[PDB]
């Protein structure tokens, strides 16, 4: 046995297991308890510290899948496939894992903590996406990801009772950024020095802890990756997460007729069903036709969130703290597949403005007839207001603006003047092998794979130059990692990353060409959805 | 080596394996080629039969699964997977099946011949619970079934056109029983002694192998249960037909923007795209939300059907002819939960008067205002209107008559009043094991399981009584196969089963309780479906 894949931890011994990079070898410990296993009685509630164990427990391989819904809507398609989940489904969730460099650093070493994406209902650190050998090996930095309980068994919430407070998910990844700050060193990680980033659902966790004080002091360091914590679909109301609640219940037959009722028994008869019956019904509680929503997301309650998220980003002192925020090209495409009529992603999508005008009832669900008008009047070309793929593109654009784009730009205004250094980017190059339909161009997600190094993997079928490109995207996110600036310490022959501003609003293109400088993440667009729209609704 | 696993028919010499039951062996041959593999160019092309082979085709296990949409509305449930392919999909699926009992039989054999149901959009010969092993060794039948192309695949049509005829799938049925007409005397069958027996589409299926005159002489019985070709489900016209076929290569981009559309080059776009993208798209060309409603399914053209099925059972001559005919106690409450509002498998569904009003419209597609009123009056019990118990059960009714109870009767009095004989049975025992809900009673499809001796099976937990339950039917399935009657001919100690005739309507309950005789497959009812609503939709 090598002597660095045996590694002790406060809780006891582990054995990793030696990854193969072109490059050389990274030592990994997939699988390390971090939490007491979630189950029966412990459903719905806040995760317990693991015990301390006795032996060598085995870390070679990622252990179980949280569970959740399954996207079975293009059987067999890798563009879908590719975020279900890879391992068995089980309650018995709770792992994270630890990436190292090999030989491993005798120095304290920068950790970077993934927090993945899939809307608060879906997602698994062992998605092969993921895989963090390759950012590892290039940049020897630490990585580590955890497993955090999603659908109901993470976000359900009766408010005010202790049987189902709700955010149940977000403190199992606090539990896991606790677990960092006492084991990472053990690996030859830096807990001062420590770099949370995520995608979609794990940007807009990342922009939880940030707003969060108990969270706040474990780690240093942003980066919100097509995602923000103040979007419409990260957060719910009190009253609507027990009405979610009270409908699975429903649903699933809890409670008996006619027993009733009050929130103790609620939880005590779910937590009698079987864990795929509660996962069965999880889309039948939403409360209308929409796409980019989900049913179990963070709930404002007073406990985790002392108030809504954008009331704690405009009140927030963020002197000290540096944040890396970004987006893809095309946010919306991907998800008008999943309900926007007219759509497919195996015809052009060429649809009609009857069914743009249906569609954005869907993409911006629950608004005035009034508001939709509004929404309607921003994103029609007056001079070729019927042109299909026109409104093809408009319609992508209502609802990446609306649910990603907006949101995030509102937060990084915000963070740049009121203390934080901010850099902003948005990612413009579609993967080679990309196989979603070329209309969608570069979907939501599809940045995460080169952050990742993937291209890097011998066994897959990448251009040279996106190998090299991969490799610049990760020397950026590590140099963030090490000094909070993504632009090389010295070198001044590449092209410089200036920080974003409240006023200039700068920020940088990602793709096969050079750093180009732009200014304003859609500022016409977004002062639509930050500014004057809520204005419409008020007068109703 | 036992010879008897080694059976040489007109295309070559086959192996087959030896199956273990409680009362002794059988012999299967299963995955026999009957028709070359309708791939490639021969995509919705009608069969041609499999041309002969060297050496020893392996029989010892079932082939492939024809392409299909797989169901996941309750992923790991019993209920829903027992229908799903047990086998790889692909379009190379044209295999039949045979049992024949230890020892070989020295003198020929009544053969009995399986058609799966499904919806025409999916089923497979090797589900288990359409396993022959039993049905053989306690009867000392042969036993046939085969697979058959289902949904685009299979009933795609573009009528008129020579690419896209339809009702292909019905044409493998056919291919398949010319198969037995050459080829079943040398597993110890008689040709000149077949009976069809088939559930829900299949039972549709034997129907219009009935009305088809290139099919009546290829065999000389008929078993129709939970099913008939003149349901409002089992066929469809020219113009809907060319409407769905037309939507569905549209949905996967045929024809490409700029080219033409007429049928040639259509079906060429679609016999070029992968048979997983036309399945994904299936569901897709319904007009309207339904439940009970198929996509592709035998179309009337004047071809394979020369006129309506309606048509030509009123002016048909059945004399010669012996069918039975069944249905279960609840045809329609399987169907709730696929888009009936308020229905769930894990509650009571106990919906209100305003989720059945709706749910009317739903198991009543595409009819006036005026006739939804009709089919409220009928199904209303107007001293308990809001009872959620009794509108569940009303609202079952409804799906169960209009789909299958009134369609079986209509046929089967007019069989009887033309010439044929006549059974009919109502099945009306809950399997012990059953693992949908309480409130769904004896669902449709779920006499198959006892008509096999699926409870014979050691392995399972079925009760004593059932086994001999089961014994009884296939004895029951047996007599008619061999004589065209149910009934015992070497008895009169057991109760008698008594013809249908279309003035005593007389059938019997099949359960734990000997036979008990009945007047009336829901006379009232079906009175209402099958002579006044047509009525009332003449004059709109
Ligand atoms: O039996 N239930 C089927 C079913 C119910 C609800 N949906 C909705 N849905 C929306 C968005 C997404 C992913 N968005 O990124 C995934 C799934 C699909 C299937
Ligand atoms: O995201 N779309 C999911 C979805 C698409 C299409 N269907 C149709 N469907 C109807 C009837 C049955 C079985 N009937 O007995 C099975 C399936 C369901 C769900």
């Amino acid at each position: 046995e090598d002597a660095e894949l045996l590694v002790t931890v406060r809780g006891g011994r582990l054995r990793g297991i030696r990854l193969k990079t072109p490059g050389g070898p990274v030592s990994a410990f997939l699988g390390i308890p971090f939490a007491e296993p979630p189950m029966g009685p412990r459903r719905f509630l806040p995760p317990e510290p693991k015990q301390p164990w006795s032996g060598v427990v085995d870390a070679t391989t990622f252990q179980s899948v949280c569970y959740q819904y399954v996207d079975t809507l293009y059987p067999g398609f890798e563009g879908t496939e590719m975020w279900n989940p890879n391992r068995e489904l089980s309650e018995d969730c709770l792992y994270l894992n630890v990436w190292t460099p090999y030989p491993r650093p005798t120095s304290p070493t920068p950790v970077l903590v993934w927090i993945y994406g899939g809307g608060f209902y879906s997602g698994a650190s062992s998605l092969d996406v993921y895989d963090g050998r390759f950012l590892v090996q290039a940049e020897r930095t630490v990585l580590v990801s955890m497993n955090y309980r999603v659908g109901a068994f993470g976000f359900l919430a009766l408010p005010g009772s202790r049987e189902a407070p709700g955010n149940v998910g977000l403190l199992d990844q606090r539990l896991a950024l606790q677990w960092v700050q006492e084991n990472v060193a053990a690996f030859g990680g830096d807990p001062t020095s420590v770099t949370l980033f995520g995608e979609s659902a794990g940007a807009a966790s990342v922009g939880m802890h940030l707003l969060s004080p108990p969270s706040r002091g474990l780690f240093h360091r942003a980066v919100l990756q097509s995602g923000a914590p103040n979007g419409p679909w990260a957060t719910v109301g009190m009253g609507e997460a027990r009405r979610r609640a009270t409908q699975l219940a429903h649903l699933v037959g809890c409670p008996p007729g006619g027993t009733g009722g009050n929130d103790t028994e609620l939880v005590a008869c779910l937590r009698t069903r079987p864990a795929q019956v509660l996962v069965n019904h999880e889309w039948h509680v939403l409360p209308q036709e929409s796409v980019f929503r989900f049913s179990f997301v963070p709930v404002v309650d007073g406990d985790f969130l002392s108030d809504t998220p954008e009331a704690l980003i405009n009140a927030g002192d963020f002197h000290g703290l540096q944040v890396l925020v970004g987006v893809v090209k095309d946010e919306g495409s991907y998800f008008l597949v999943y309900g926007a009529p007219g759509f497919s992603k195996d015809n052009e999508s060429l649809i009609s403005r009857a069914e743009f005008l249906a569609g954005v009832r869907v993409g911006v669900p629950q608004v005035s007839d009034l508001a939709a008008e509004a929404v309607v009047l921003h994103y029609t070309d007056w001079l070729h207001p019927e042109d299909p793929a026109r409104l093809r593109e408009a319609l992508s654009d209502v609802v990446g603006d609306h649910n990603v784009v907006c949101p995030v730009a509102q937060l990084a205004g915000r963070l740049a003047a009121q203390g934080a250094r901010v850099y902003a980017y948005v990612f413009e190059h579609r993967a080679s092998t990309l196989s979603w339909p070329l209309w969608m161009g570069v979907p939501h997600g599809y940045e995460i794979e080169f952050i990742f190094g993937i291209p890097l993997d011998p066994s897959r079928n990448y251009t040279a130059e996106e190998k090299i490109f991969a490799q610049r995207l990760m020397r950026y996110w590590a140099n963030f990692a090490r000094t909070g600036d993504p632009n090389e310490p010295r070198d001044p022959k590449a092209p410089q990353w200036p920080p974003y501003t409240a006023g200039a609003q700068q920020y940088v293109s990602l793709d096969l060409r050079p750093l180009e400088v732009r200014r304003g993440l859609r500022a016409q667009a977004c002062a639509f959805w930050n500014r004057f729209l809520p204005k419409l609704l008020s007068a109703t």
